[PDB]
């Protein structure tokens, strides 16, 4: 579990609804650096089910236009952690959120060769929240990141954050 921090206690029903993917960080370049880039993903809605399963609403940049996704990730004995579905088995962790304001979390290719790992602050409002980047970026200390990205209020209001 190369990631080391998770969100004890979380509660699952409480980050439905609206979030923005203000940071991104990535193990490596080439899963962040372009527009089209494997891992290039924006965060629009949070979406638990009655079983605790969680909806994921996401826009990726697709045949030169921003594209709307769904993707659900099933839940686990973990509460912190859940299971993403493609060829392979991508584990998610959340790592701290207070709810209300925004939530960490990262992503891991289990156990991909070396092995890729995706990182995001989401926060709720279209704010350069100061204080969820303190937390995001000491999360990452310990982590082997090489690329880190952020976006402005006005990319935060347009579609793939153009
Ligand atoms: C707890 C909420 C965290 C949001 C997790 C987003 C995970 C993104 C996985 C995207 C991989 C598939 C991309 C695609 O659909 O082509």
């Amino acid at each position: 579990l190369i990631v080391t921090q998770t969100m004890k206690g979380l509660d699952i029903q409480k980050v439905a609804g609206t979030w923005y993917s203000l940071a991104m960080a990535a193990s490596d370049i080439s899963l962040l650096d372009a527009q089209s880039a494997p891992l290039r993903v924006y965060v629009e809605e949070l979406k638990p089910t009655p079983e605790g399963d969680l909806e994921i609403l996401l826009q990726k940049w697709e045949n030169g236009e921003c594209a709307q996704k769904k993707i659900i990730a099933e839940k686990t004995k973990i509460p912190a952690v859940f299971k993403i579905d493609a060829l392979n088995e991508n584990k998610v962790l959340v790592l701290d959120t207070d709810y209300k304001k925004y939530l960490l979390f990262c992503m891991e290719n289990s156990a991909e060769p070396e092995q890729s790992l995706a990182c995001q602050c989401l926060v709720r409002t279209p704010e350069v929240d100061d204080e969820a980047l303190e937390k995001f970026d000491k999360a990452l200390k310990a982590l082997p990141m090489h690329i880190r990205l952020s976006f402005n209020p006005t990319q935060l209001e347009e579609q793939c954050h153009i």
